[PDB]
């Protein structure tokens, strides 16, 4: 029997996740496990997942934009976005101010914006966007403000599982499987 | 039924947490899961928990003195201070003196004093002040002699669970979650 | 009631183990647990291990080839295989060319190759070799399409695993514990 | 009811670890969890833990010698030695012959040691020691040739709990915790 991301899910966010268009992610706590590795003179390092990666390169390749939005200043994060070809806003005081943004660059509403992230700064995003969703990890007070959790963890391949619905709602994964078949 | 960081909780420790004007912790093990990344000339990195920070801010947003308190003399976690705007003392050769040299500079008893650690080296504190706290993946001899456990492992969010509990207390939340609403 | 890779695993799997020639693994997800961690400068890391290592040793010490067959254009996978003493294979466009180039680098046919993989750019080779196999973490478009999947995952013995196996349908255990014993 | 390391131990394993008079530990995956870091230089770091370094540092103050054998020639070893005040033999091509080697500098016996390692390379030394000790994590080959096995995991504490045991046999454990409660 198949997996099927769509399974278990119910058809109002299924026939959201169809009208994607733009899909943003917070960065620790989404794409990571909310950890950041210090080194002896402060330096930072962060651990993405190479599911989430191959995720949303499937996102872009999918004609969906990606952006990675953090409220910390970091090179990391703007390397991560350069590596897998996406977009990235960093050291943004207001997140929902920057998905308006992103939605008159590219003529979108919000009902066409999904919004994965895990804590306070990212909640006036969550509440203003189409498809808000958060990782399994997700602080409570987030978690009881979003209705799709994913089953795994930031930086354990939550964010791929949201590429995975996504993708599935609109119709991609059989020929993403055949671009792959040889 | 809304998440309430203080359901389940006794109103004995309530009622201490609503009295709480300093919170210090412990690094390895409390705002750490304990880990030590050792590089080929002995260099050291250790994780934090973006959860942490954000409670840790949430505290000295609220008014309330946060403290970070290391026997190891490490830059790294003098670091990790400044990025959250917390004060820091590094190299302690014994934890309850330098509390209490903390409850002096701030005209504190030690009955306002909330304390979260995870081994032996911060015992003196745990047994001297109002608050003593420690993480699920404490030493069994810790555990023992402190009746507050976070569900959260250190690194895992366990000081995010403590801040949490303090804000809880006293009637931060509300407008926590107005500030972040939109 | 001795461990037995062997044991639980259908005669099939077994007698194509006992003709494997050359053994080709992913890198990341595969070897590492699918983590990459970024420092601030964009330079990479993961994380590998050493039953895995040991593993390898065995089978290039029992006469049976080893390649690492990565896409990523990584420094660091190319100084793990000299670490370990095993041919590796980097910046790969499709991974089935680079098998099969080895096949005839060789004189092997498919039949005579083991592959392991966890996600879509390892779909190729998964399908072209007589043995191939997945890690528990693996992607489950990846895993639906192999039928041999190691208890332990990625970056946590899943490649000692199947190094186990191999050696054992090899006749090799005996003679390993026994140069081990003192 | 006071946490124990002793009970649920038998008699035997009990009495073995109360004559332990010289206590050696594998690196990898015995202090670690068997993960090795390559960074784009190949340059390799490894985690250990604090809690087992609490551990180890008693062990030492309570008269017993502690010494890391590793058969890597690793810096990261040597100055994680330093770090806690133990003896570190590095780059050992026949482990037992290390420990042989031990025995007569201290004026020991077999009997008197103890040895923790999680694979191949440490079964020399395993099946020569008055006491072997191997972590939940250790390769089956290993486990099914040692009784002692430790419930936590390598890196996760289980050289801790090693360390536990023994100065809980050895009358220890009261004046550590009064050592540290003032």
């Amino acid at each position: 029997m198949p997996y099927s991301p769509l399974q278990d899910l119910p058809a109002d966010l299924i026939d959201r996740a169809a009208r994607v268009r733009l899909a943003c992610f917070d960065v620790d706590g989404t794409l990571t496990d909310g950890r950041l590795y210090y080194d002896h003179a402060g330096n930072e390092s962060k651990a993405f997942n190479v599911l989430d990666g191959q995720g949303l390169k499937q996102l872009e390749h999918a004609g969906i934009h990606v952006a990675l939005i953090t409220a910390r200043a970091s090179l990391s994060a703007e390397k991560r976005g350069q590596d897998l070809g996406l977009h990235v806003q960093i050291g943004v005081k207001n997140k929902r101010l920057a998905v308006l943004a992103l939605c008159q660059e590219h003529g979108l509403s919000l009902d066409q914006v999904l919004f994965m992230g895990d804590d306070l700064p990212d909640l006036p995003a969550l509440l203003a966007v189409g498809l808000p969703v958060a990782p399994a990890n997700a602080h409570p007070w987030i978690a009881e403000r979003v209705q799709w959790h994913t089953r795994a963890r930031g930086g354990e391949g939550a964010a791929r599982e949201v590429c995975d619905v996504v993708l599935a709602a609109q119709g991609q994964v059989d020929s993403i499987i055949a671009r792959f078949s040889a």
